[PDB]
């Protein structure tokens, strides 16, 4: 089931159009979650007429210019996985002035004027990367904390649900510098910096794909045999946790975000009861569903289904 059980698929019977604006499509999370709109919508009756990103983490005037144009082009809804947190609230509510309503995709965005969200909890994606390192015996050992960008909120709250397990266990972590754009090249670079500086870490914490890369091949050209903890598979990954360089990987599911973002939004649109919503939070400030976590390692990498829900097709691009 392509939607998990979480909702039944509907078909929509009002026109229903909605335009998706995006951080960048550079790994398979936000293009797993344009991607799942996409085909969820060719599925239901249900137009996508434009896909925008804003490019880089920070080009939040970029992805202001697409929601007004969005606003021209008569869309719906637009759905938004924002490049910094804060400083949406006017453009959000600014399209919902013109009868146009916000979806947050991905990521939380500081508006509580958005309708509603789909995404995951990043405070719980951190915990659950801090269990696999409690259960790999990190207790008393090491741990290089490389936290991403600041502005982005959701960062920090994988940081501190990592911080708050590992702490518990006896893990000791370095500080965190929030700083860049979690680029692979900052991955690479802050993993080198911080590997010099802390000679004897055996673990490494990235809270995304290409941190997790950079850091494996700061370790690779270090010689140094630390076990790396990411999020967000790429097929790259699967061998590195065979090989034993990732400890763990949490499963980031786009494409079933994707195409939850259809079918919440066929319902709000039609006046239908909507599936499962969360109460907003202090970083979440509007209803929202959370998929469930799942972590990825050496034990369920054979099985895990990552690849039906958070891959999006080989060679697919929009």
């Amino acid at each position: 089931d392509r939607l998990q059980g979480i909702v039944e698929p509907i078909v929509a019977r009002q026109p229903l159009k909605l335009g998706v604006t995006v951080v960048h499509l550079l790994d398979n999370f936000y293009k797993g979650i344009a991607y799942g709109i996409v085909d969820e919508a060719r599925r239901s009756n249900v137009e996508v007429v434009q896909v925008a990103v804003a490019g880089a983490y920070g080009n939040v005037q970029q992805q202001f210019a697409q929601l007004q144009s969005f606003k021209t082009l008569g869309v719906d809804y637009a759905v938004l996985s924002p490049a910094a947190y804060s400083g949406y609230d006017p453009v959000v509510a600014d399209l919902a002035r013109s009868g146009i309503k916000t979806i947050s995709a991905g990521i939380p965005v500081n508006s509580d004027k958005i309708a509603f969200g789909v995404l995951q909890d990043d405070t719980l994606i951190g915990k659950v990367l801090g269990k696999a390192l409690c259960d790999d015996g990190a207790q008393g050992k090491q741990v290089i904390v490389v936290p991403g960008a600041a502005g982005l909120e959701w960062p920090r709250l994988r940081y501190e649900g990592f911080k708050e397990v590992a702490s518990a266990c006896g893990a000791k972590l370095t500080p965190a510098a929030f700083r860049g754009e979690m680029s692979l090249a900052d991955g690479m670079a802050q993993t080198q910096d911080l590997l010099m500086r802390t000679p004897d870490a055996e673990y490494v914490f990235t809270p995304v794909t290409f941190l997790g890369i950079g850091a494996v091949r700061a370790a690779r050209q270090a010689n140094r045999p630390v076990k790396v903890l990411t999020s967000a598979m790429v097929k790259e990954n699967e061998a590195m946790i065979r090989e034993g360089r990732l400890l763990a990987v949490a499963s980031e599911p786009g494409v079933i975000m994707g195409r939850l973002i259809v079918q919440y939004a066929i319902r709000e649109h039609e006046g239908l009861p909507m599936p499962p919503l969360d109460k907003p939070t202090r970083s979440v400030p509007y209803p929202h569903f959370n998929v469930p976590i799942t972590v990825v390692d050496k034990s369920n990498v054979d099985t895990h289904p990552y690849a039906f829900y958070d891959y999006p097709p080989q060679g697919w691009s929009i």
